[PDB]
């Protein structure tokens, strides 16, 4: 058979698995081994977005699952354990396995049990693994996917950094950024209408202070999976080009491309060389996914500028929106305080500050000053202070026509922003009221609910 | 011109067309010929799923249409006939034809008529053909697509088996598995929301006793089309790898890939080598299509196990669900009996048995025993017998919280299964009631309709 | 760095930009230059379809934006100006730029202002540029995308024609062909449900008298972009094959393919050789886009027939529908007349004539004669004249069963055509009434609204 280098030699190796976005070290090995893999399924609530909880089903406690790294020709003894707290049974299908179900039948595992099967890794490449338990779509949509790398016998070329990034589409009963513990929504899933499309299982998993890092000059390899369940990723890097893209274990390698399609359940290895400092955005270039549903990740490059290659500034909230900042933890706090019944004005102000970036500042500015005659000010705005209910209606329904603000005429259009949730509108408005010599006070989510319901 | 090998020589050849999943034999020919192709359009009702009828519009009585096999450089005389029973006019656009419409204008054919045009096959490759009659989307969605192979002059490499598989997306007024003659739904089609996504024009067309077959060691070529009309297939083989994938007549060939995107109206040739016995699943790896809408087909490999490559078991209902069995003909029977007004308890029991596999057995087991403390039993269940209306509500709406069943406490979650149709719920429950020393009786679809309608 | 050929030499060059579907001439240059690009954003209403207006946001007054053509190694000084009449701020992200945001942060530009940044063009290839201003999806969906070509240092191979074609998906509050100024619809956009999918920013932008042109024998290069924001194009040429397809600046080139996937925000260069005369259709082969939402463009080839390659006729309304004609300007006129309150019978007749092609003529014929016993006549139809309200209901709801028309029995099915708008139905019926010795008179959109509303 291809990839057959004999029986395993040396000692049995207990595989070291890593959580995203990190990868285990190169196998660095000239002989085939028996590799023992132990993976445990855990079902648990985590934050899919700030103040938004979801019950994930995970291989190893993360979405995506633990990264597994072996060598072509290895004999893999795969142990799957299903944690006693689990409610569902689970199993695994690994792409790149040669045999029925990729492991599915022999890895079937009830809560509190363990299963094992053995396989030879005949096929070199980067491969998706996922759960394979009826209803399969439900399991994958709850986060049951990861990557396994089968290295070529001589290993991969050395690089300065290796990272692990995995897209997934998610289906919540609530709309995007609607707070609370969100159930899985089977209707949306059957219709291929995700509420969130994410890298590494949460909004902002790889933005701000959780960005990936490298330096000018260094090479970076990214192992990129698409767990689906349903979407095909127009996978793209903003501001750069991939030196190489290779799908699965495929013999073809594409070079110098910026945009590449990754099928549902597909995987690729991309190589990137850092040339100038700043933030490079990994996105699904089906744009509403990247900018309205959470499908963005940051590779942040540090080092000397090169004005002869690029004279411009680092990314900011104009493009990246509220993810230009280090985090939006103020939103989490304000949500937790709402639940507990201890929500203060300052909680709301801090949450609104986080949310105002991009969403409002793109026209009104970060300091609320506007641009005279073009964008009216929110700083010390007579128009705002004059009527706070009207301000709620402007955010929800937009505004057009001639207005006067601080003694100057505006005649333009503010688009409606109806997708904002009640709490986001309330927090943003509360931030504005308490900034820039505005009169203070607060707007509550419940005030916004009433205005939204009014015909 | 390219692919020009002179005028046709020898005798005129009447092309031998085959129905899916089979392919005509290699042309096996060193000279260009005049090839006469006769294809007849037939409009007819067939089963798109068990007890679910659809009026298909077909090239040659099948979906996909008859496979056409010629040699590059051949002069093809194409005859299209539209059966007198047809209500619509039809025509053909063949990909790989050099000329306006791929044949569309000259092949326009009213019911009871015949058309012909001639073309030279300049372009080697595997190509989609489809109907090209306004409204074009309606025709293609009713099943009017197939494949034509233009062999290279020396022919393709010899293999042990050649098969013909074609994906399509379908748009019914009813939901998935909703019984009866289902009309075409233009709204769903415009929205790209298929109710079914199928290989070879029906659920289970290529599963169970209709699987494709080969033996360990043999090579298999599959001609894979995507008729659409709308979907792009993340085409994938579970448990194996494609040695080669080649799109259309393209010069590039990809090797050792498991997952490949096939555009709407695209076609590929995949090669597969059987290495270990068992069932290999062809799927659209946009998962809800493969596991909720019918997009799965089986290549079943027979021969000696090889425990050094793979130690595990054959696929079963955990992964494949109700398609692990040879067929679900009991469902067809129970549906026909409902229509006729002769539905017996045993009809329902047999239909429910077919439907219980995967759908319920994944947690409750095939024998209904459950797993003590984890999954409650349906076998001899006091809880079930205690209240059959409640059992209907559990299937539709799920169940959580503490319960007692046969003197043991359970505290878990059964997800709702609201996508099940009234008859499926009724048949499944009737099967359960009449198995495992349960008290018998029956649930009717109409009982389930009332429970579903209750607020 | 790669693509570094030294500092700019010679004189500064002011880049010549072209509107679609044309391309600037080859740079024809052996040395790196400083190239100055000046692009102005204009927001304006244009016809997205006949009698249907949309407020586009454009780079240079067109959708797609002005084509930019430079050489690898050039130093580009990019000036973006935002026209004083603009309501929104805008910026640019150019694919192929090496640096954060592809230009986004430094090109941020308020109405009435100008920005500039400089970059070196290190990466050869065809690249999308688009606006990058929060909310990014809204800007791109309003038409803010184009192509930039970075030529290899030796330039591209000479061809006879070079054209510029760009797909986009659009989201209107109204349905397809619903008349009036249509607002942008954020809900449809988030859901990836376009109302229109177009080449070059309008239905018929490249059909009829606006087709692209070449002659038998000539080679044609097309620069093909997919601006999205959301859709992946199954990009296909009907009746031909691409000699070459190359994505972005990629080293891989595919040859002899007819169907190719272009990611959202991707771009390709296709080469085509004209072999026989007639109309070749560029489509997104997700069929409902091409035939129900406007995703078709025509390359019309003139020259001698070659009956040995293809014996058939030129494309007509059977396949192309109402776009087989030179234009549908009568529809624009009738819509303008409705708005002004001067709509005459002849306005309606001419608009209905344009709309009847394909939509009705495929079965009833262009002369309304039908086919005796198979398709009943609309020419001098007693059945039509007998009841005009019934005729309205037939178009909206279809017709089946036995009928008699001009003394002959028909027993067939006319499908419903409910997606037709009130004005289209009214105009079509008014055309029929006033043709072929029918009794004349007229149907108004308001008559059709009442019939449509009746239960
Ligand atoms: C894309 C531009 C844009 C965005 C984004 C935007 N605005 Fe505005 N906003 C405007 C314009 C323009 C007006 C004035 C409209 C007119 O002339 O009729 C306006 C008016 C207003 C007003 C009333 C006038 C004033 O200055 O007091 C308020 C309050 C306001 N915006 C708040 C917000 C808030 C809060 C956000 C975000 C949640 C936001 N806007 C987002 C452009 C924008
Ligand atoms: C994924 C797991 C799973 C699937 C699939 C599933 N069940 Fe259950 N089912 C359970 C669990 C767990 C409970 C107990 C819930 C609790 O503890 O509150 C349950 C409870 C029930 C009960 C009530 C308790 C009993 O044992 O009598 C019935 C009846 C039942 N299921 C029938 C079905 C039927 C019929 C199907 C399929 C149509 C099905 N279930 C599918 C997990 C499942
Ligand atoms: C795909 C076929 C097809 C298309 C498209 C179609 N028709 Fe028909 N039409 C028919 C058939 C068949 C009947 C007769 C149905 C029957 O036998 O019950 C019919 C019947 C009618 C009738 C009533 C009988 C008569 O001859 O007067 C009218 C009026 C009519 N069509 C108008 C139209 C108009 C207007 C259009 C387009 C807007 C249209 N049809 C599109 C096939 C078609
Ligand atoms: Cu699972
Ligand atoms: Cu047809
Ligand atoms: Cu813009």
């Amino acid at each position: 058979l291809p990839g057959d280098f004999g029986p395993p030699r040396g000692e049995p190796i207990h595989a070291v698995l890593t959580s995203p976005p990190l990868v285990p070290p190169p196998v660095n090995r000239t002989y085939p081994a028996k590799v023992i893999v132990e993976l445990e399924v855990v079902e648990k609530e985590m934050q899919i977005s700030e103040g938004v909880s979801y019950t994930f089903w995970t291989f190893g406690g993360t979405v995506p699952g633990s990264f597994i790294r072996v060598r072509q020709g290895d004999t893999v003894e795969f142990h799957l354990k299903n944690h006693p707290s689990s409610k569902m049974p689970h199993n695994i299908d690994l792409h790149g396995v040669t045999g029925p179900g990729g492991g599915a039948a022999s890895s079937f595992t009830a809560p509190g049990h363990e299963s094992q099967f053995t396989f030879k890794a005949l096929n070199e490449g980067i491969y998706v693994y996922h759960c394979a338990t009826a209803p399969v779509g439900m399991h994958i949509a709850n986060g049951m996917y990861g990557l396994i790398l089968v290295e070529p016998p001589e290993g991969l070329p050395k690089v300065d950094h290796e990272y692990y990034v995995m897209q997934g589409d998610f289906y919540t009963a609530g709309k995007y950024r609607e707070k609370g513990l969100q159930p899985f929504d089977m209707e949306k899933a059957i219709d291929e209408r995700p509420s969130y499309v994410l890298f590494n299982g949460a909004e902002g998993a790889l933005t701000g202070d959780k960005a990936l890092h490298a330096k000018v000059g260094e090479t970076v390899r990214i192992f990129v999976g698409n767990g689906g369940p349903n979407l095909v990723s127009s996978f793209h890097v903003i501001g750069a080009i991939f030196d190489q893209v290779r799908y699965e274990g495929g013999t073809n390698v594409q070079k110098n491309v910026q945009t590449t399609l990754i099928p549902a359940g597909g995987a690729a290895v991309v190589k990137f060389t850092a040339r100038v400092p700043g933030s490079y955005v990994l996105v699904d270039h089906s744009i509403f996914r990247a900018f309205n549903k959470g499908a963005m990740a940051i590779l942040k490059i540090d080092g000397a500028e090169n004005k002869l290659v690029y004279s411009g500034k680092e990314l900011d909230s104009v493009y990246l929106g509220d993810r230009a900042a280090p985090n939006m933890s103020a939103v989490t706090k304000a949500t937790q305080a709402s639940v507990s019944g201890t929500l203060t004005v300052q909680d709301q102000v801090q949450a609104g500050r986080a949310l105002f970036a991009g969403t409002c500042s793109v026209c009104h500015q970060g300091n609320g000053a506007g641009l005279p005659g073009v964008f009216p000010p929110l700083a010390k705005s007579d128009f705002l202070a004059a009527d706070p209910k009207r301000a709620m209606n402007i955010v929800l329904h937009g505004l057009n026509g001639k207005i006067k603000v601080n003694g100057q005429e505006y005649d333009s259009v503010m688009p409606p922003m109806t997708q904002l949730n009640d709490d986001e509108v309330a927090n943003i408005l509360t931030y504005v009221l308490n900034s820039w010599d505005n009169p203070g006070g607060r707007v509550s989510a419940e005030d916004v609910k009433k205005v939204r319901a009014q015909p």
